[PDB]
């Protein structure tokens, strides 16, 4: 990120899958700090969004625990848009917008979830997830359980697809960085 060399957007045109190797393998690797994080990442924040973006994008990454990043997924994450990788944005997808560590359902709970996710976009997006997931949501519920478990989730992701392959392009890489902080 910053800096004052090359473009963050230059390396991501090449993107092969070790460069997060390069990431563990460059620095004092064994765990990232918020501070640490988002240099590697940037973004353009202003008002709430701000609390949005980093809550959101730790939150997310937070994998059950908090205040701090373990890499581990890091190179999954990069498989989420290196060579399609459909099976593996889909783990992801359930993953991300899903409670914290609480891979249940609870609607409402997810509702909001989902909401930062969506709430990772400063600007406008053309179409927030937020609509999409309520639509197919709600289809999903069919006896107004109220919850959802993890398979339920599963057929939503991959029902419609069109949707789903919307969410795949916002879980971009030059995109997810600077979702992640500047």
């Amino acid at each position: 990120g910053d800096s004052s060399s090359m473009s963050a957007t230059e390396l991501s045109a090449c993107k092969c899958h070790q460069w997060y190797a390069k990431f563990m393998t460059e620095c004092p690797s064994g765990q990232l700090t918020f501070y640490e994080f988002k240099k590697f990442f940037g973004l353009k924040n202003l008002s709430e969004k701000s609390n949005a973006y980093v809550n959101t994008m730790f939150k997310t990454f937070d994998i059950d625990d908090d205040g701090c990043i373990d890499f581990m997924e890091y190179v999954a994450a990069l498989s989420l848009v290196l060579k399609g990788g459909v099976q593996q944005k889909l783990r992801w997808y359930f993953k991300l917008f899903d409670m914290d560590g609480s891979g249940c359902i609870d609607k409402d709970e997810l509702l909001l979830i989902f909401k930062a996710v969506q709430a990772i976009n400063g600007a406008e997006p053309e179409i927030s997830a937020e609509d999409l997931a309520d639509i197919v949501f709600n289809k999903i519920d069919v006896n107004g359980d109220g919850e959802l478990s993890l398979e339920e989730f599963m057929e939503g992701i991959s029902a419609d697809e069109k949707i789903s392959e919307m969410l795949t392009q916002s879980l971009d890489l030059t995109r997810i960085v600077s979702n992640i902080y500047n």
